[PDB]
C-alpha cells in the first residue's frame, strides 16, 4: 500500500544524499516491491565519457559474487556431486598436509576452516602455486571455531565445487546459475561486444577497475547490471518460481544457517538474519572492523533450513565499485544498489533499511 511514485522520492531522497556525502558519482538502484522490480538511476557511468547509469550498466559486484559461488555449489549438492561435509581432500588430492585433516568443504564455504587468509597471495600465478601455498598454510585455529572472511576459502570452495562436473568455474556458472536464471549479462568477463556497459570504478578520484587474481571468479569477479541483479534477488528471495530443481535447491542451501556469529548466521556466500531487525544490529556488524575480524562461531547442527522471516544480505566491494543487496522473503521486498566508489558498508546498510522499511 504504498505508491511507485512516492518510492521513488525516499529512493531519491535517500540516495542522492548519501552520493553526495559518499563521493559516488553512480548510482543503480532496484527496489522489488510486489513481484516486480523498480528501477532508479543516478550518476555518471565514466565522467570524462559523461556517460550517465542506466539500467545496462555493469558494475563490480566484489563480494557479492560469492553468493553465486555458495549457489553454484548448493545446485552441486543437489546434483549428488559434492557434499559440504566432505573434505576438502576429497576434492584435491594432492592437499596432503595433514592439516587439511577435519577440513571440509563447508568450511572453505563459510569461512572456518581455521585462519585462512583475506587474499591468496598475488604471488600465486598457477595451480601449483596455489597448491603450495595451501600446503605451506598453517592455521590458526582448529576447523569450526572461528569465522575469518577470505577469498583463500570460498575461492577454494568454488573450484572444487565445480570438479566433478568437469567443467570450467566460468562454463559451470552459466550453464546452471546464469542461463536458467536469465542473467544473460551477468560477466566473470566482460566480452568486447558488452564493453561499453562497463563503467568504471573510482578510487580516491581515480578511474579504475578490478585486477585478476587466481580465483577472482569465484570470490569477487562478477559483474551485471541492475537488471540482472534484481532477477538474482527475485530468484533467491522467491526460489519456488525456479524451474531448475538443483537450482533451486540450492539457491536454498545457500540460506541455510551453519554459523551464528553474534546475531548473523553464516550461509554459504549470503549472509543472515532473522527478522525482525533493527538497524543498529545491521550495521553494527557490516563495518569492517566486525565483517573482517575473526569471530568464535557457535554451530548450527543440524544446520537450519532457510527462513523466511529473515534479512538477507551481502555486501560487496572492488577498489571503485561498492554494491549491497538485502530482501526480506518474508514480506517480499528487497534491493540493489550498484555503486561505481567504495563507500563504508554501514552507509548501504543504513540506507537500504531506511528504503526498504517504506515497504
Amino acid at each position: 500500500p504504498v505508491s511507485e511514485k512516492q518510492l521513488a522520492e525516499v529512493v531519491a531522497n535517500t540516495i542522492t544524499p548519501l552520493m553526495k556525502a559518499q563521493s559516488v558519482p553512480g548510482m543503480a538502484v532496484a527496489v522489488i516491491y510486489q513481484g516486480k522490480p523498480h528501477y532508479y538511476t543516478f550518476g555518471k557511468a565514466d565522467i570524462a565519457a559523461n556517460k550517465p547509469v542506466t539500467p545496462q550498466t555493469l558494475f563490480e559486484l566484489g563480494g557479492i559474487s560469492k553468493t553465486f559461488t555458495g549457489v553454484l555449489g548448493g545446485d552441486a549438492i543437489a546434483r549428488g556431486e559434492i557434499s559440504l561435509d566432505d573434505a576438502v581432500t576429497r576434492y584435491w588430492p594432492q592437499l596432503t598436509g595433514k592439516q587439511w585433516q577435519g577440513i571440509r568443504m563447508l568450511d572453505l564455504a563459510t569461512y572456518t576452516a581455521g585462519g585462512l587468509p583475506l587474499q591468496v597471495p598475488d604471488e600465486v600465478t598457477d595451480n601449483a602455486s596455489l597448491l603450495r601455498f595451501y600446503q605451506n598454510w598453517q592455521p590458526q585455529w582448529k576447523p569450526g571455531t572461528t569465522r575469518l572472511y577470505a577469498n583463500a576459502s570460498i575461492g577454494l570452495f568454488g573450484a572444487l565445487a565445480v570438479k566433478p562436473s568437469g567443467m570450467p568455474y566460468e562454463q559451470a556458472m552459466t550453464t546452471r546459475v546464469l542461463k536458467p536464471l536469465k542473467l544473460d549479462h551477468t560477466w566473470i568477463n566482460v566480452p568486447k561486444a558488452e564493453e561499453a556497459h562497463y563503467a568504471w570504478g573510482y578510487r580516491d578520484g581515480k578511474a579504475v577497475r578490478v585486477s585478476p587474481g587466481m580465483l577472482d571468479a569465484q570470490a569477487y569477479g562478477v559483474k551485471t547490471n541492475v537488471q540482472d541483479m534484481a532477477n538474482w534477488v527475485m530468484a533467491n528471495m522467491a526460489p519456488e518460481n525456479v524451474a531448475d530443481a538443483s537450482l533451486k535447491q540450492g539457491i536454498a542451501l545457500a540460506q541455510s544457517r551453519y554459523w551464528r556469529i553474534g546475531s548473523m548466521y553464516q550461509g554459504l556466500g549470503w549472509e543472515m538474519l532473522n527478522w525482525p531487525v533493527e538497524a543498529n544490529t545491521v550495521v553494527e556488524g557490516s563495518d569492517s572492523k566486525v565483517a573482517l575480524a575473526p569471530l568464535p562461531v557457535a554451530e548450527v547442527n543440524p544446520p537450519a533450513p532457510p527462513v523466511k522471516a529473515s534479512w538477507v544480505h551481502k555486501t560487496g566491494s572492488t577498489g571503485g565499485f561498492g554494491s549491497y543487496v538485502a530482501f526480506i522473503p518474508e514480506k517480499q521486498i528487497g534491493i540493489v544498489m550498484l555503486a561505481n566508489t567504495s563507500y563504508p558498508n554501514p552507509a548501504r546498510v543504513e540506507a537500504a533499511y531506511h528504503i526498504l522499511e517504506a515497504l
